[PDB]
């Protein structure tokens, strides 16, 4: 089975990972940049190995340094976390074509997935419910793109397969042609939707089980900031349903390991737009609703093993809540990298912290601008929301600037204390 | 109904009792000695008071200070938390009689079960079952007293109302003599037993439920080192049977707020030896198996509220450890007070830390030396134990000793893996 393991990425999910596969008993390589010696997860780590200088491009990004660390410490799997080259088919391929196991999908399904027209029909074959939309590529013969449009109806969206609105006919030639500038689709666009995301798992004994779904709609720029779980508004009917079809979208397209399909949620209707071949930043969210292990789930199907538990095992309990702390401006969110003087991290009941920073910790220049993820659970979505705020009050991080006032700002929004804010309500707000 | 609580301790149970105010929109006085002045819950409380010096007579024993803070501040009830003035009868009386709400059980109650005979006297009335013994005090007739001896059965345990062992009759009146020197009873001497206490609750409204049992059997000097929920080798069937008769206990005396029935358990059979009728420092590791939050519970239990779930509500699932971090020497335990240069908590899935320590905090030399408790969460026993040690592994504190190394030690013996270990067995082990 799986005895050693390289944790092909950094900060707080590589920690993660690391502490899954110390419960496992699974031995850990952690590969590392020049400028990421002093990561936590790697001065934990059975082994160490720098594969590259502080550029993402050259270290983490870096297909023959990571595969060459797997084969110098004789390890039998790579587990490539979420961003970096989680979802590089390229790798993935050359990861397994290496001898190794990719703790991950196949790289025939990487690719499906990672090309929006071939994931689309892939979702139609399997019945996931998708946006409306021209179900393939657009040419540019104008008549024919106008009189889908029509179908659609407008407002559409011109989209790159690898993204443009238009609002009426007498745009929509010139919008596409120049969108092009790589091929290119149209759907329907949706103007006040929510982001939410159904959890699965799927293994190679043909299981596949849907936990629940993931809220991410306060989002800025495209990216998230706050999640919660289970979506509110969302009965257990609907769930079983939308879940019930991605666990089958799963077997279909052959899917393995953890996975997310993330849908925009509109008047009581979900609509396709990505499927994340990947664990997630936001799991947590769903381990603590859910009971569910879900990186220690990733390494079981990964050696081999069933999924450890059936669908009917799975009951939502209380929900959870999780703030992505980053070092940046809480105004401007420029990046604040420095050193981290002093950490007082939060706790008690129903809180969760999971970082890699601590205490005299320098956070780098070179990634991301996240230094922790605060994740609390309740009874009831306001226990969640008030433990949040508690424990961010507590919560101090001294000699660099953080989002924390945009947290305690979101989470005394009365909007957001009802539930149900869509994904433009961040940004508005702000 | 309840609106503002004198937090009437310190350390880490006080900031555990400000985290639930704190998310029941309740106000908090923090009481401190000007040694606490930077405790933080004291720098988190909504109102400060110094009650007194440094020293616990002085301060936090300091029944007319606590009562003047509650008079001056306009507070409707005291939280006693555990230790101190919990279970002082005289306390509790004069904060009722002086307008406060007590949170914990009327001073009639207090009383009963602080004296060995007439608790004993109660549980046997309830039917909850007792170690074989004199029923009632022993007179020095000495024919009388070796009658009652024989009839128990050697080895017998001669024990203060509010602790000498006598193996044979020769040894037994004069054992008993010089054992009153204020009240004496015997009883049969368990010499193997494990420590296994149920936790209950009971309201104004006439309900009383159980909530699984804990293990403590993990002990030095008659001080708990490990906790753990719920106890290896006990059915639901007996946990049915014995904490069924620990509610109706509850019901008889008239117990109000939280409580914990111990007893001494071997070869099948439970021996109550003890109620503490308070909050125990170990509850959080029933919090992570039922989903029960116990503070928030004695807080509503003291606004007059109901117990907020059913008996058949609640369903054990999983398995919590919980291991007490204090700052001593971890062969001689002698204290380590001082300086905490660095503070670095673990977390993660499963891993819950209940802690006023933080980095640049001092711990002081006034008190106990209890700096944290680290609490840990797994579907099996196994798993609830790994993540402990990984969470051990990951915790740095630098400046003071800390008996780290023989929660290290304990973790991994192979007679604790297997569990069921007696009360004698640390001790044995050093
Ligand atoms: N049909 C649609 N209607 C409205 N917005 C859309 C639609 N399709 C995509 N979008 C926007 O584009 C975003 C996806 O952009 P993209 O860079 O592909 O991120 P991701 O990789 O998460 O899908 C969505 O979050 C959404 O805001
Ligand atoms: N019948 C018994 N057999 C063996 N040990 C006993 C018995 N009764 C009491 N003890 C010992 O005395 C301890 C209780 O001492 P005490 O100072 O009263 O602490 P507590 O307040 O927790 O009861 C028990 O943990 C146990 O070790």
């Amino acid at each position: 089975m799986l005895e050693k393991v390289v944790i092909a990425n950094r900060g707080e999910i590589a920690l993660r990972i690391l502490r899954a596969c110390k419960e496992l008993g699974i031995k850990t390589v952690a590969v590392h940049s020049t400028a990421d010696r002093d990561l936590k997860h790697v001065l934990l780590a059975d082994e160490t190995i720098c594969i590259g200088p502080a550029p993402s491009a050259k270290s983490y990004l870096n297909i023959p340094a990571i595969i060459a660390a797997a084969e110098v410490t004789g390890a039998d799997a790579i587990h490539p976390g979420y961003g970096f080259l989680s979802e590089n088919a390229d790798f993935a391929e050359q990861v397994e074509r290496s001898g190794f196991t990719f703790i991950g999908p196949t790289a025939d399904v990487i690719r499906l997935m990672g090309d929006k027209v071939s994931a689309i029909k892939a979702m139609k074959k399997a019945g996931v419910p998708c946006v409306p939309g021209s179900d393939g590529p657009v040419s540019n013969d104008i008549a024919k793109n106008k009189e889908i449009a029509k179908r659609i109806g407008y407002p559409i969206i011109i989209k790159a397969s690898g993204m443009r609105v238009v609002r009426s006919e007498d745009a929509l030639e010139e919008s596409i042609a120049m969108t092009k500038a790589d091929m290119v689709y149209m759907e329907k666009y949706l103007e006040n939707p929510r982001h939410v995301e159904i959890q699965v798992l799927a293994d190679t004994h043909g299981n596949a089980v849907y936990l629940a779904e993931r809220d991410c709609s306060m989002q800025r720029r495209h990216q998230k900031v706050v999640e919660e779980a289970p979506a509110p508004g969302i009965t257990e009917e609907v769930r079983r349903d939308i879940g019930s079809r991605c666990a089958n979208a799963c077997v279909e397209i052959g899917y393995r390991g953890a996975g997310t399909f993330e849908f925009l949620y509109e008047n009581g209707e979900f609509y396709f737009i990505e499927m994340n071949t990947r664990i997630q930043v936001e799991h947590p969210v769903t381990e603590m609703i859910t009971g569910v292990d879900l990186v220690k789930e990733q390494l079981r199907i990964a050696a081999g093993l069933p999924i450890s538990f059936k669908q009917e095992d799975i009951k939502v309990k209380g929900h959870a809540m999780e703030c992505r702390i980053n070092a940046e401006d809480p105004k401007t969110f420029l990046p604040s990298p420095g050193k981290v003087n002093h950490l007082h991290s939060p706790g008690g009941l129903g809180v969760r912290w999971d970082s890699h920073v601590y205490g005299g910790y320098t956070v780098p220049p070179h990634y991301d601008s996240m230094i922790a993820k605060l994740i609390t659970y309740g009874d009831t979505r306001e226990v969640a929301i008030r433990r949040m705020q508690n424990a961010l009050s507590e919560t101090i991080i001294d000699g660099i600037k953080t989002n924390i006032p945009l947290h305690e700002l979101i989470l005394e929004d009365e909007n957001f204390q009802k539930g149900g804010t869509n994904i433009h309500y961040l940004e508005k707000k702000l």
